[PDB]
């Protein structure tokens, strides 16, 4: 039966590392780090996730503020707020929680955040640098997936990995981190990575997952991953968060638990790792090492 | 038996299309486009490929110059020449042929080319925009691979594709173009794409290619792809150029018997790289993006 990886326990370790790093930093006379989160509208999941972020910030010694704006805000008004925060020397990290309302272009917003404060790694320069395996601010959810695998001791070099999903903020950076060269500026996992997505026929997904040492599902589809698709002993990382009737990932947890060697639960899996890796990025931004 | 796709013939058609676009741009009262190529050192392959680029420039009515420098040039000296050409309004396109000597950082060089003149698509802004499926200057070799597939009518949506190679200038852009959404700003191929590389075991590569409708080899290893690794009727695109006589990564004669489509080396992807650069140069001259 599968080892159930605890994302809560792993994130606790990561957050303790960050609290130590932040306290040594402050002890040496530097300004305490400060994270600013802009939250637009009333997406209940967004508010929940943002509160988790600012709670984690407080615990690791990072100051924060959440700036909430109505969904009726215009794009120019959001751009003005971002520019004021970019020029606030007290602000080390700045992020705009997504999704935004339809009348606001998310790509224009993400590029308006100063790249040195872009703890999301969503600015086009940060995306480009990541895709070139250069030192960059890694996006939190893909980095959390990476850390789950590395800290559990699951090997990647030469292994088969299937990613279900190709979104620019989650699925694509995961595939980028896992297949790239361990010896580059920002190391990668050196895996053989298959990218699947909404036009990958179900049968073709199974023909690739059955070969996979690691299946990473980031599609937002309940029960997309079932035991017949998984190689015995494989690691299965569940990124989706789906409301069914209750929260479940993309994986049939109880079924796949019987065949996989490792599996992450939903909740308590990838989610807490997302929050923890943002803490890593915020101290990185405060140190201005990039 | 496999259809052999003439990259040479496709490229020559594309160059005629560029020639017409350039001639009408000039006839409309605009300055004739000019491409500058910086060549550092004495890599014979680099010298040959740049010559093919400047030959194709003359064919399509684009002015050009190659500026050759010794390998002992410093990075600051190369940066100075690039800044000079960035500020020369007669220069529409500027590229620095790779590879560069070890003491010169290619990424710093590529990022010093003004983005408007970056006909390689190597500037980090172009890379980032491409990785986000936004309008961008696409790198010539990946765009040539895409054009071979599209102009031949080989379908990609829902298909299995294997790329052997993950280099930032060739293999990674090819995988990015082929797997991404056809509905985005810069459409992708909507294929299921497997990225393999130097740490993929030969056995595992074969277990993926055998499912593949398109196999694209950009590794630089003779006979990496053999008929047993290919499924009946697949399309095999050979990006490698290996001196062994020039061969590709593919066992041309063997795979020829099982593939439905195949590109030869030489005369395959290579000529398409040169033709897509000409496309990029007239795009850069028009200040399209
Ligand atoms: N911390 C976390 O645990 C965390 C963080 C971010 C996102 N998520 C979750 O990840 C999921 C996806 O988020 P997103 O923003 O990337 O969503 P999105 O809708 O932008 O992308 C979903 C992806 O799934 C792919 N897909 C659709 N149908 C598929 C199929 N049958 N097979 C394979 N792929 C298919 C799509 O092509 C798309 O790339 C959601 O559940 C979201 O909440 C979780
Ligand atoms: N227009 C053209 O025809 C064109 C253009 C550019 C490059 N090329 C050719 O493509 C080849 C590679 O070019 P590059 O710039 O990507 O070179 P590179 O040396 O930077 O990259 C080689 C790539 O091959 C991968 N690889 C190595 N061994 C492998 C194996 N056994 N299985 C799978 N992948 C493996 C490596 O991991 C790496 O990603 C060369 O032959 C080069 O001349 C051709
Ligand atoms: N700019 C920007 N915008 C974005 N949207 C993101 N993404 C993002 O924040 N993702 C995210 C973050 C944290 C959680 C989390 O805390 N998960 C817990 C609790 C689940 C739960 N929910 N309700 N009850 N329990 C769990 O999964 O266990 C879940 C998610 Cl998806 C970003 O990173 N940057
Ligand atoms: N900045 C920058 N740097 C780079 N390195 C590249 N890549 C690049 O130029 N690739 C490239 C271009 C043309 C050819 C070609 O003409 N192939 C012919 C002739 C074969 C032959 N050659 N010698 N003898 N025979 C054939 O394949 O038939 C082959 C290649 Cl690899 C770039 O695009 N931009």
């Amino acid at each position: 039966e599968a080892v159930v990886i605890s994302g809560r326990k792993l994130a606790q370790q990561i957050k303790q590392e960050v609290r130590q790093e932040v306290e040594e930093w402050v002890a040496s006379g530097n300004k305490r780090p400060h994270l600013s989160v802009i939250l637009v509208g009333e997406n209940p999941a967004s508010h929940s996730y943002v509160l988790n972020k600012t709670r984690a910030a407080a615990v690791v010694g990072i100051n924060s503020e959440t700036i909430m704006k109505p969904a009726s805000i215009s794009e120019e008004e959001l751009l003005n707020l971002i520019n004021k925060l970019n020029n606030d020397d007290n602000v080390d990290g700045l992020l705009v929680q997504l999704p935004l309302p339809e009348h606001i272009d998310e790509r224009r917003i993400c590029n308006a955040v100063s790249p040195d404060k872009d703890v999301d790694g969503f600015h086009v320069i940060n995306v480009g640098r990541m895709c070139l395996d250069q030192y960059s601010m890694l996006p939190a959810t893909p980095w959390g997936v990476w850390e789950i695998i590395k800290r559990t001791g699951i090997p990647t070099l030469g292994k088969n990995v299937v990613v279900a999903g190709r979104s620019k903020n989650v699925g694509m950076p995961i595939a980028m981190l896992l297949h790239t060269d361990g010896a580059h500026e920002r190391p990668g996992g050196d895996a053989t990575v298959t990218i699947s997505h909404r036009y990958t026929p179900k049968e073709q997904l199974k023909k690739h997952t059955i070969l996979a040492d690691i299946v990473i599902s980031a599609a937002g589809i309940p029960n997309l991953i079932t035991a017949d698709m998984i190689k015995e002993g494989a690691a299965v990382i569940d990124v989706g968060i789906n409301r069914v009737h209750k929260l479940v990932g993309d994986v049939d947890f109880e079924g796949v638990r019987q065949k996989a060697g490792y599996i992450t639960p939903v909740p308590g899996g990838v989610g807490p790792m997302t929050v923890a890796m943002l803490m890593k990025n915020t101290i990185i931004a405060a140190k201005k090492v990039l």
